[PDB]
């Protein structure tokens, strides 16, 4: 059946593996010289005859066949072509079953190196960023209602701590799929006594795989993978958000360059932030694989099943997802156009009632007494028709006798941001003291490679 | 007001779970409010033993809830006032529920993924005891649900135990980033009173602070990643559920649950239905729709705080009960369950061996290929004479190959089959004994962190 | 025999919901028995006497519920046997709890729907009608969040007007495949007395009966069915509640929500945190949570019942509370909300009309690539001249093109501007108005059903 | 920024919409012709032109160009390399907004049409078998253990049922995808008065769009149809499972063919049901689709958003996969091959305690004494180490005198299901009336 063939055939897509799968072979390969399967000078005839596969695939001229039905059988039948039938002896021993894992896992590693670059820059971009427009302020929304005086640099950094996590997660990740599974055969081992160690060695993992049932059908590095994808985008669809509403006319806080935004020549002023959308709604895209690959593995029995043949897809698309929107986020932050101007001018005195009431409290006025206080002065203002920090001394004193001369220090915008200096708060040493943090953590991820 | 709104914002009915930790919460900040100079420490003494009745009603389930109280935090705060009156109004100076909240949830969760964390291991060691008591008993290895070859019953229980163990791994990292206080974000900017955090720290038992006040109060990575933990261990569990479920059934006959884990009926004694492992296998679909339904309520929200954030706790909430259940049950089904070593061994057929038998040419030089169009002639040989090919004659098997030897005889033995799998993580008996030893030192480990 | 097992097992704790509905499939069987010949008439005046004491102690909430409930069935007919005796037990008579349990859930879901399809038409009602006395309300059009042209408020009412009905039309499909009497199915074959199922659906109401036995014990498509019209319904109200919580911020200026459904500090009491629409757009993720964990439950299940079903329950109960309460919170929201003309037509600027000075050569003949290079240089004179569009004289115009004439003036005023929207669907008046027409005859005709 | 124009990009995979993309320029060409915008002689000539683009795509020699950003921007492209400036007058008074969404919707549409027919035909696939093989019982299963004796038939028909009602919703969709959203503009609606009336008629829709803004805006149509599309591969994945369990060696009721299945010449007998492991994946995999348009859709604010552009790629993937997973599911049972021994053979004693009770509540016992005695005789027989069938009538007074020598009728297993005439159980009357009733659902149905 046509429509069968079409439906079970995965080489359309799993060509990508093309050349994991050459080097696996090639460590296959010296194993079973080392078993005494091949000799030695049959195993040079097998890797000479692989590097011209690689070669091949490499200068994008592997010719693929109609009877190709994924890209193991795509290799052998090559291998088979350019050097004979000594070629049939390297999947002695191996299953489809403990190469494709093989492969993926191979794969992976190597984007997931990519993905950490990546990854990283944004976080390096957040950060410096922050350093340099350390004195801006603007408002720290809630519930997006204007609450309080924050620097800028506070909110940059919130995505930033966030993305950090995200590449701690990507380490752990990384962690569990640098382990070994060739040499688990189809699914109760590899019955020649083949040196594991010998193939971890060669193919660079970090350590092998304890069972081979487990090995053979597990799928979990699928899906960790993209749980951190999916989180990860999470993340960066709350910064897309964030900057979107600050991107309108309304806000004016920032503007977008003309490379991440598009516009009109009939209304050159207008920007839409394009790449911000794109970025949001990959959020879905990618939890839209992490949901797949759930419920693929759901209720399966051991060991493999041709179900699993779904992982291959999903892991490309969110791969390259991945690698896409984070240079783009980059891309943004790096050059878009604050407007320190826009952003003071959205302060208000209004945003400093709660630091009247903190006035009071840092003078032993109980809390409750201090609120109902600061209250009065709002309450009153309004009945006058003028803001709090035109309050005169007398008016103030009419609601506390508590409110001294210096009652004048509240109403100043840098001094209410001052306010926090408890660690992880707006004050600039907080923010200072984040930058520092932040740069030891983002060492220590590189560093950890 | 409107009955509806107010319904639908109130949170008290389920997050009074959080009563305790409130409370615990409530006395370290009570502690550094006075070594700040905003309590006195005789209203430190009577605030403290005030939260330590408060802790004792909630204890003893005397705890009077009032009409009024929209949450835990109110109710609290209220009960502290009737018992000692207008000091406790102290207690809130510089703190937000914004910050409260999600340190009663951190401080919640870490006790319930201690409690979690019990349970698992638990479930691992009785899966890996009943391995090495059962050690000798061999059944058919599946693939495609097809009797594919002969593999011993304890290379299955490891292969399960192994992916757990993986799943106990990751619930340590979950812990690590959810053992990070949160108290002294205040509403989203800091703390405004210098709070001291690291005393904070200490008296709460959390391993660091929270690098940034916005982050801390907006973020829900550490509900987020708890659920993708949870969700991946289900699917685990659904896999265990749906083997022994079929491996239960008449048909296969190679086990039967205990009477405390399945039901029955009167009319047919012999029948027995797995309840147990249905319940488990469901529960893969509730954990995963709180992990979609928290993905959701996180993605494109605006930075800081939104109420949209209050969904966090009954998923949270219902996970960790289903899991404490769920990993119960599990443990009493393996270490009750009955299997028969009749049924599993009279279900190996000579027919599993063929592989084995070009594997017996392949080990004697004959080239893959060749070998394994030679099993294949003695299959068919076998075939037209009406007969399993552990009964074709020497002489016979000599016309397909001269390198039939007599030796040959010991192919047709399953012992011997699964004995083949000696490379790490093989299902031989020394690999076999090797995982188990691995295993335990795992376990080790991650009890010992 | 497990106290866990038995805990996790049991569902009256919730199930218990269904007390009523249960009690009312169980008149209707015991008078299809009696005329089975299976209960004598006085048999049956006993039966249903008995059953409707149990129907008010539920109905007062009298009803003591026991240790060995199991689930509703059997509280319901344990209490039976402890009213009436004996006789009691011939009511279970060829029914299965498999047939009752979706007979009750199917029962209750009809009538939830009738409820939830009362407030969603009275939400749609609400966005018409304030649409209607609306109609001459002007502000911006958005498209990716940025100012784009003059639209009528009510154009932006009844887009999210028309999302919902299409709700409706779900709703009313959904109820059409639930209205089929699953009860005389059995435990999976069939109901084994050739009971009346004719009588059965005429006596409890529903449109048709279940075509065959083994589907409709197994099925849960009106569950899952219920929970995707559920979801896409949250998905518009998420939109509607983006777009208000967007227009409700001081920066936009469009519009204040009422105490009743937003919270606020006395500190600042001109901030109304719109916590309604919050709570209503985080509710998209928790019912989106629910068809997830269906889904999955569903998925791969062999025939016919599974004790994997038992989750259905929960997941509709949530979804049926959680829309009775939005839909009515949404309603009070549109309806008590007002808005700020002022602001809405100060948002309008010359520069939104420059698409319409191309439209306006258009319609004299000016080609579109023309007249759109035409207005770009009306915009680009303005810009070096210091002014807007609306004010280059008509020799400025002329300059660009001859076809502009003194009537140009016309294009330079809003109300002309959203006029040009005539063809049905657009935002002129008459277009709106026809609108509000078609929705009214729309919700007749639901509310018609 | 390259990284940017390359994701931004939707030329690569919307480039599959190119016919529709024709058809709805024609339409709004001939539209813009009875409005003024175009002279009769200047629609001739864009016609034309249109016509040979739809051409070069047919015979795949149209050439995309790198500047080519999606489908409509390189459609007018080519139409003007081959006609000139009158080109240009095409997009007048048309966005891109309105213009993707009725290019999406025609497409669904005629997508509709072709997953309808394969649908149908796998319902009458397992309808006919289940004609055909009427006389074959086998073991019925709850809890996967075995519980009383049914019709094979019984079983090929409730999935036969539950797919009759993804092809009701299927119909449902359908209704709402064939309304016409262009001349809604960018979102206002349309400026020049364009007859939406004649955009209807000349498109095939059955009516037109009510709201622009939400025209433009929705993807409800998306949703709805990976709701109907998800739905149905859970029931394609429950019968893939029971196939899967009953081709087992331990079950032994069928076999598939040798064109669905894959084995080895190593072990012949053997055969791995690869084709319904494929099917059963591809829940997962529509499920995905459903889950990200939810999750894209999900807080946006009106009107259009480029988030939308995540359509196409879900819709086109989901159509393809239901094509292909319908036609190997009507090949899977209409080739598979049963052994009705094996199902036969699997029928036991045991499996008709239950119905010894009914025949006590046929003769007047009381539901809990019928159920008892049955009990006492099940532990009788198994105390004499034999099977209920063996309990001579003497043994079965003494545990209740009801029982008289016609009891032996309840040891039949055709008797046993015969017992199920109520409408829509198992005995066979029942399931030539749900045969008769699914036949003329399809006709209904396919009536559409
Ligand atoms: N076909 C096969 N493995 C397929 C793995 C690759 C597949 N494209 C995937 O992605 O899962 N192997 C086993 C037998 C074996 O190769 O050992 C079988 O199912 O017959
Ligand atoms: N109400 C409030 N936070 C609610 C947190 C607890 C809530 N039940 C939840 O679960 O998120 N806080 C701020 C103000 C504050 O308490 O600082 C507000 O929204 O106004
Ligand atoms: N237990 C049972 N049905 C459970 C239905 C109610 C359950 N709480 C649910 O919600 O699914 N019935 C069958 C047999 C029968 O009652 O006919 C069984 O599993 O033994
Ligand atoms: N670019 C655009 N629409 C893109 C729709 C097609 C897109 N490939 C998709 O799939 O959503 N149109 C408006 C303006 C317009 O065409 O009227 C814009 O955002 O600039």
């Amino acid at each position: 059946d046509p429509i069968m063939e079409k439906l079970n055939s995965s080489i359309a897509y799993d060509q990508r593996l093309s050349e994991v799968d050459i080097q696996g072979s090639m460590a296959y390969a010296k194993a079973l010289e080392k078993a005494g399967i091949l000799t030695k000078t049959e195993l040079e005839k097998i890797l000479s005859g692989l590097e011209k596969i690689s070669e091949e695939w490499s200068k994008g001229v592997f010719v693929v066949k109609q009877s190709d039905e994924d890209i193991h059988t795509a290799n052998e039948r090559r291998l088979k072509e350019l050097i004979g039938d000594i070629a049939g002896k390297l999947h002695t021993g191996r299953s489809r079953n403990d190469q494709v894992v093989t492969d993926l896992k191979l794969f992976m590693k190597n984007s997931l190196s990519i993905i950490s670059t990546h990854l990283l820059q944004l976080i390096k971009t957040l950060v410096e960023r922050a350093a340099i427009e350390i004195d801006v302020i603007l408002p720290g929304y809630d519930h997006l209602q204007k609450a309080q005086p924050i620097r800028w640099s506070q909110f940059l950094l919130s995505h930033a701590v966030a993305l950090t996590r995200d590449s701690e997660r990507l380490g752990e990740v990384k962690k569990r799929i640098n382990v070994l599974p060739l040499g688990s055969g189809a699914l109760a081992g590899n019955p020649l006594d083949i040196d594991r160690e010998m193939l971890r060695s060669e193919l660079e993992f970090a350590s092998i795989s304890l069972n081979s049932m487990d090995a053979i059908s597990e799928r979990d590095f699928v899906v960790e993978f993209l749980s951190f994808a999916t989180l990860l985008m999470i993340h960066l669809s709350k910064m897309a958000e964030d900057l979107i509403i600050y991107s309108t006319s309304e806000f004016g806080f920032l503007t977008l360059s003309d490379a991440f935004s598009t516009g009109s020549s009939l209304m050159p002023q207008k920007k839409n932030p394009d790449s911000l959308e794109l970025i949001r709604s990959k959020a879905g895209r990618v939890f839209g694989r992490l949901a797949s690959i759930l419920m693929v593995l759901k209720g399966l029995p051991s060991t493999y099943n041709k179900d699993l043949q779904e992982d291959k897809e999903a892991v490309f698309d969110v791969v390259d997802t991945l690698t896409a929107v984070l240079q783009v986020a980059t891309g943004v932050i790096s050059t878009l156009q604050i407007s320190k101007e826009n952003m003071e001018k959205a302060l208000t005195p209004e945003m400093l009632a709660t630091d009247l009431a903190l006035y009071l409290v840092r003078k032993g006025v109980p809390f409750r007494q201090a609120h109902t206080a600061s209250g009065k002065a709002v309450h009153l203002a309004e009945t006058k028709g003028i803001t709090i920090n035109k309050l005169s001394l007398e008016d103030l004193k009419s609601i506390s006798p508590q409110f001294s001369s210096d009652v004048s220090q509240v109403f100043n915008f840098v001094n209410s941001v001052e306010q926090y200096t408890a660690l992880a708060g707006t004050a600039k040493s907080s923010v200072t003291t984040q930058i520092e943090q932040l740069r030891e953590l983002m060492k220590k991820q590189k560093e950890q490679a």
